[PDB]
């Protein structure tokens, strides 16, 4: 059957991708070409066309992103031909610098070559490729209290963090034949990071709160008609509430509301004054307005969600199935000023596309 | 079928209610007489005790309603003996007044005769008891636009619009056998509403916003046992962010949030400023203080969210499923600060329940 899996994605992602690239005419022929190569090796290689393309199509598809308007401007690193662990550090490396671009970021893939037979050939630990290292001993929480295991993983292995509250944990990954992973302290001097301040209260800055520039995902599988590049980190720039609403604000996470509503002056007694909500708001308005006075690229909600309006409407002009998921969809902060909150969105899995895979750890 | 179904729903319904009423030993009689009823008659009525647990039990089915932690408490009043339209309109009178209860308001329920062959007794048109008016003429837009296709029909049947931004509604049902609705004006001493001020900035009343007291759904169908009370109107208490971030907030309705941004002495110019997030907060802080301060019931989203945690709580204790509509159980403003967000529902359909019916206009 798994060669039969394969050969059916094989022959529905050619004839798309050919299609959409106009060259139609070839996919008899290279269909060919697959199918004896299955027959006799098990799989097929991509072509660097269709490996870019394949990608893009599976940004495109990625029903929880409000971010899709831009999914042809991906830029695509081809890294199949790495086959040591320096080489994995380095493209991992580079991948960071060439994303961030000085602040302008690039929104950027690099792929690794693929699972052969359901065994990977690089298997990375990182859920993205830049995050804060978390603690916990005796009820002292320190850091990302989200990034624990893999901190706790990672101390296994020899290294060691800081414990402040923003360690940047080590990249961490594994090579086929190796037992264990290894790890690789990153470069102060590639990490962009970003204090928060606020565009008009000065005490907001007493909070010492920072947060890093490029969010590069790193621990979902990128198929391709029928490949599962199980390695492929991607990343693009933040939305606002990403940050605001979510990785500062969560009780299981930074947790900073109580002292953000101490910063600018309010009472955080009753449930009534909605202190959380006004905290909420002053303390995106500090995220949106910390990176774009660093020049660090980032988006609004209210802007991502016109971009989106846009995708949905470059969509059914080119007679494209649009697929989303609603509760992904709409932004954790006044989710009802967009349109998206006031209609449905069919939450079919179409392929190409970006998948959770079972973590190496815990 | 429609027996059948009728039978099927009742075996279902009795046996449930006389459990949780612990009269489990008289299911046995009860569904033998209501058996020959549905035989002769080709129905069944319900007991005051059976109807009364019913529309608990509907309440409590509601997958899209956060504030079912209170279901056992509603006030049941069953009208199934009114046979003339005046004694209909002093019903909803009645309702009103009881329900409003001089601003602390009682969850309340009104119960009509059922329909009998599918044929309406009693027909409402109005999509709340107390509700605005709408208006639209040469892109002149006044009152709630949301109004407009039922005051159109309003002012089909002689009556007339003062054409403020609050016109309230008149009452308008038809009774069976009649081929036209009457309409009667809601009489202003029975009618609370409330003034919106904000805490601390005093121009907000500049805006001159107000809102009725008491959300009165008067357009579903309560389903119990087979028996299809197509005129049941009901009632609770506001959640805040049903005024403040729907009715006064949304483009297609009241569209309140520029002025908003102007009287709270922020520009309304770039999406990164968050002025809508902001203007919204306030607006919603305003509604809060101003039904507070008038002594009218109403509740924060954050409250009414840990309600609704108790509500989940007390269903595992009482080992009953949950069910729930998880897009319409998080509040529209600062939902991730609520435990809601971070949980999946069931949105499994369970009868006794309401239910949409097609609007007898438009
Ligand atoms: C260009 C800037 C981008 C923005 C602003 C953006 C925005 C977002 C946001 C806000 C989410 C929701 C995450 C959350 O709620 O925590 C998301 C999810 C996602 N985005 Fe994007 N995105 C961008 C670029 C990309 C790129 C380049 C890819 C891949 C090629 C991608 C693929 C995804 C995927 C797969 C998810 C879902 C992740 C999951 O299921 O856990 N996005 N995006
Ligand atoms: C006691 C105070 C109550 C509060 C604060 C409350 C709160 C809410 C809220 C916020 C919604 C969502 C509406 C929206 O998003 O626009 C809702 C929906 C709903 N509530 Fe309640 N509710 C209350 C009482 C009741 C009562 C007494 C009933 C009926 C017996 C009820 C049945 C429903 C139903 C059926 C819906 C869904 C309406 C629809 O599908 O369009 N609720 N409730
Ligand atoms: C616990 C957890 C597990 C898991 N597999 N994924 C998540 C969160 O979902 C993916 C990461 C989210 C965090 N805001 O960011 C998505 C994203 C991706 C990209 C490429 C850009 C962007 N701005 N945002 C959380
Ligand atoms: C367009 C439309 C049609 C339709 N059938 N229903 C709606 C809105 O949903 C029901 C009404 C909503 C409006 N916030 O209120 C629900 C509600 C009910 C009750 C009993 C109390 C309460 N606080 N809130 C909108
Ligand atoms: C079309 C979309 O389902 C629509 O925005 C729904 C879902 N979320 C909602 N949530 C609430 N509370 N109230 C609503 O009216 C809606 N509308
Ligand atoms: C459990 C629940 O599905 C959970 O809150 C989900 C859904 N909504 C979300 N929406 C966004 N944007 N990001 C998330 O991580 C989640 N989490
Ligand atoms: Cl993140
Ligand atoms: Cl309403």
């Amino acid at each position: 059957e798994e060669k039969e899996i394969l050969w059916n994605e094989a022959k529905a992602f050619i004839a798309a991708c050919y299609q959409e690239l106009g060259k139609a005419a070839e996919v008899k022929d290279r269909l060919a070409d697959i199918k004896s190569e299955i027959d006799l090796t098990g799989s097929y290689v991509h072509t660097k066309e269709e490996l870019e393309h394949g990608a893009k199509m599976a940004w495109r598809n990625s029903n929880r992103c409000i971010g899709r308007l831009f999914w042809n401007s991906l830029n695509v690193i081809d890294r199949r031909d790495v086959r040591t662990k320096e080489e994995v550090r380095d493209a991992l490396f580079h991948h960071i610098e060439t994303a961030t671009n000085n602040g302008k970021i690039r929104p950027t893939i690099t792929i690794f070559p693929p699972e052969e037979k359901g065994e990977k050939q690089v298997e990375i630990w990182n859920h993205q490729l830049i995050r804060y290292a978390g603690y916990e001993s005796d009820g002292e929480r320190i850091g990302d209290p989200a990034s624990c295991s893999l901190t706790a993983a990672c101390e296994e292995l020899g290294w060691r963090g800081e414990r402040t509250d923003f360690d940047l944990l080590p990249l961490i990954f594994r090579m086929k034949g190796d037992e264990q992973p290894v790890w690789y302290e990153l470069p102060r001097s590639l990490v962009i990071e970003v204090p928060i301040t606020h565009p008009d209260i000065e005490a907001f800055s007493d909070l010492e709160l920072k947060w890093y520039g490029v969010p590069i995902i790193s621990d979902m599988k990128l198929e391709v008609g029928g490949i599962h590049y199980n390695a492929a980190p991607f990343n693009g720039w933040y939305m606002g509430t990403e940050i605001g609403a979510r990785n500062l604000a969560d009780e299981k996470r930074y947790d900073k509301l109580k002292k953000v509503a101490s910063v600018i002056g309010i009472a955080a007694d009753y449930n009534t004054d909605l202190w959380k909500d006004q905290a909420l708001v002053e303390l995106n308005k500090a995220v949106l307005h910390s990176y774009k006075k660093q020049g660090v690229s980032i988006v609004d909600h209210h802007t991502a969600a016109s971009q989106f309006k846009r995708f949905e409407e470059q969509a059914e002009e080119a007679g494209r199935k649009l697929t989303g998921d609603w509760t992904w969809l709409i932004p954790p902060i006044s989710p009802a000023a967009t349109h998206i909150f006031h209609r449905s969105y069919d939450n079919s899995i179409v392929k190409p596309n970006y998948f959770y895979q079972d973590k190496p750890y815990e």
